[PDB]
């Protein structure tokens, strides 16, 4: 640059930061409003969810999004599910100067929907040629504007202000004629999003979700069986492909605790978590899958350095309600069920559906926190792939560098206290059999536990 | 190296030794860079016996240093 003393001030996030959030979650959702056919990330502010997908609790989108956000996920990734017939609302405007009136402007909702987004056009009381363009939803006004009677400036203004973000205006003809007055005319022709949604839509959503990486998946708070087996196979495929995705599920409200335990027996992969209990938060019930959304969100928000075996929930009630016998039955079945151990609703344990089996996949694998730990180690290691694969020569120096980097990572874990003991070394047994263009290595560790049970004995 | 050695040294033991020494120096330079893990370069006495007096035969083995394409890890907890 030219000589001088040029300041460039950077007080954007000086101390406006907090560290109370973590994790990311996947969400196929049915929605009346918002983008369609894309996987969109949502920051934890619910205002973003409300803006980008509406505020209708009749739909899985807003309700499950609110539950996930209250789960304190750092970034919530959504995908709007639709049938192919799903459509945008639309309205058309016409001129009045000519006896044979001609359509000159068309209004269409910015996102596909079927809501009653309405529009009003009336004569401007100040200027003769101006028309006052006002927009509503069921007469609840969104935005008002006034432009002279030329179509180009009218559509440009209507598309300019983001107060009119609900609707897009397009020019039908290049007229300079006075528009026709409308009063609360709905943008018709749209279709909602709950229309004929089937397993194929969920399959397409999952195929879209293959692109990204996630900490957990919950399947739209829907307990349809065939979707559950499909997602089970999909997660198994993703695991075999090096994508370590965890899955939470919730049974149907009609299922008895015996049926829920049978389903939790049917699932035995460690990445499957079955939720049995229903709950109420704002005096409104939530099916086991709807609360499975929340428990998955809370789990991913916990991340490492935590668990869920007694994490307090937002729910004001829980049902069905279990004695210690029923709780033990559910845990032995691998079911996760909420509890009312105190005046609040409390998560009973960290169990997953796998826990029915014991020894080879160890008992700690029956707990979700260990699976999150293993998936995190696999993810960081598969991040190291690109640092080390195809970039170092397999000699003693390259092996030493790889081992030193992994040792530094595990020592960082040790510094956090997550691991009580570890060692990582070359797998000389397999390294002897290794081909010259490959490397084998081994590591042992001991994750630091957490009190689930405590016992006290008193003397007087 | 052809232009350095062809038509400029007499095919005697001295010339063969000089050629072999130069090639050895080159391969040792490669070794110093670590590109080669092992090598040897020597006169091709099998073909040198059949070689005409105005020509030279030589042999060399080497082992290029590989790179990780595949890596596998196994975990214990």
């Amino acid at each position: 640059e030219i000589p001088g003393f040029y300041n460039r001030f950077k007080t954007q996030a000086e101390k406006s930061t907090n560290t109370g959030l973590k994790g990311r979650l996947a969400m196929p959702i049915r929605a009346n409003w918002g983008d369609v056919g894309k996987v969109v990330t949502i920051k934890n502010d619910l205002r973003q969810l409300k803006n980008l997908f509406g505020d209708d609790m009749n739909y899985s989108a807003f309700k499950l999004g609110k539950l996930a956000l209250l789960g304190n996920v750092k970034e919530l990734l959504l995908y709007r599910l639709v049938d192919g017939n799903q459509k945008k609302g639309t309205l058309t405007l016409k001129d009045t100067t000519e006896n044979s009136a001609k359509d000159v402007i068309k209004l269409e909702t910015k996102y596909p929907t079927a809501r009653n987004f309405n529009v009003t056009i009336k004569s401007n009381l100040v200027d003769s040629d101006k028309k006052d363009f006002i927009f509503f939803e069921n007469t609840k006004q969104l935005f008002s504007s006034s432009i002279k009677g030329t179509i180009d400036e009218i559509v440009l203004e209507i598309n300019s202000n983001l107060d009119n973000e609900y609707v897009i205006a397009t020019k039908v003809a290049d007229s300079d004629t006075i528009l026709a007055n409308v009063v609360n005319q709905a943008l018709e022709g749209g279709n909602d999003g709950c229309t004929s949604i089937t397993n194929e839509s969920y399959l397409k959503a999952l195929e879209e979700f293959e692109r990204y990486s996630f900490d957990s998946f919950v399947l739209d708070g829907v307990a349809d069986e065939a979707l559950q087996e499909t997602t089970k196979a999909w997660v198994a495929k993703n695991k075999e492909l090096g994508k370590d995705i965890l899955l939470f599920l919730g049974g149907k409200t009609e299922d008895n605790i015996k049926q829920i335990n049978d389903k939790s027996k049917s699932f035995n992969d460690e990445n499957i978590v079955n939720v049995g209990s229903s709950a109420y938060y704002e005096n409104i019930k939530y099916t086991p899958s709807e609360v499975a959304v929340y428990i998955a969100a809370l789990s991913v928000s916990k991340g490492i350095t935590g668990s869920i075996c007694n994490a307090k929930t937002i729910f004001e009630e829980v049902e069905p309600r279990l004695s210690q016998s029923e709780v033990k039955e559910c845990l032995k079945s691998g079911t996760l069920v909420l509890d009312f151990d105190d005046g609040d609703v409390i998560i009973v344990d960290d169990v997953n559906t796998f826990k029915k089996y014991v020894d080879d996949k160890n008992e700690a694998m029956g707990y979700i926190s260990n699976i999150m730990f293993i998936n995190t180690i696999n993810k960081d290691t598969s991040l190291k792939r690109k640092e080390f694969v195809g970039k170092i020569f397999n000699d003693a120096t390259g092996q030493t560098t790889v081992i030193c980097a992994l040792k530094k990572y595990f020592e960082e874990l040790m510094s956090q206290g997550i691991i009580s003991e570890f060692n990582v070394d070359i797998d000389t047994e397999l390294q002897a059999t290794a081909k010259a263009d490959e490397f084998y290595w081994k590591w042992d560790a001991v994750k630091v536990d957490v009190m689930k049970k405590i016992y006290g004995t008193g003397y007087l």
